[PDB]
RNA sequence: AAAA
């Protein structure tokens, strides 16, 4: 399949990481793709701490077809991947 | 199931990471959840070096139902996730 | 099998990481081998952000025999692993 | 089983990480255990770059009983885990 | 290596 990790701030700013196959989808892989987007500096994303993220992840785990995984950044956080 | 990683200092301070399913429970995933709690700064937790941690982990690996995994922080260490 | 991660800048500079078996080949393992090459400092590689990398990875996933995985570094990036 | 990662410098200095079960043994897990020993600071170990490490790892992967995995540190490197 |  394909799963596109999307960094999104309430701006409406998008950053679409290259897609990953559903076979590979996990929490580790999602933060793996984001780290690749941000580079050598470790990133900060407050929303990772919240339970939504884990629910939104289990949600896509149980879906059909190609999906898009949204990860919520502040307007300040999303400038790490710009 | 659910497994809640709990950061706990001898204060009695709790920090409950969002739960993870038993299917996903591992050492890598536990430090993964904690890192998400601490953010972009790598954390220090002395108790990770001790064999208790590994035993306490194998313990929960072999349990039934939803469990809670306690990770012991100094009173100073737990301020990383506060 | 064997899969040799090769860091390559348009110079034509090679850096060959020790090989990994196809059974172990993944995105996580590739960045794992590179990190081992670079050491304690987190590395920067711009090409990781691009979709080529993910395609070039799925490509080798679906191959026979021993392959070589090329990872494109700027001429400045490849000095991290030298 | 058990597999004890041992940091060893030519001094003869030992540092024994808590054991891991053979079911869990990998390159990722070995550097995972070492990181836990070193803490919040990323560690440097030159020997990780060499092919010996990968051979010495495949070696233990194909063994019976409980083994000990030796990781070679300079006399200066081993002070990271002391 | 906890995102390598
Ligand atoms: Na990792």
């Amino acid at each position: 399949d394909e799963i596109t990790v999307v960094l999104k701030s309430p701006n409406g700013k998008n950053i679409k990481c290259p897609p990953m196959p559903r076979k590979d989808f996990s929490r580790a892989e999602v933060l793996g793709y984001i780290g690749m987007c941000s580079g050598a500096q470790r990133f900060e994303i407050a929303s990772l701490k919240t339970p939504k993220f884990g629910e939104n992840l289990l949600k896509i785990i149980k879906s059909k077809g190609s999906q898009s995984f949204i990860v919520d950044c502040t307007d300040e956080e999303i400038d790490q991947f710009s």
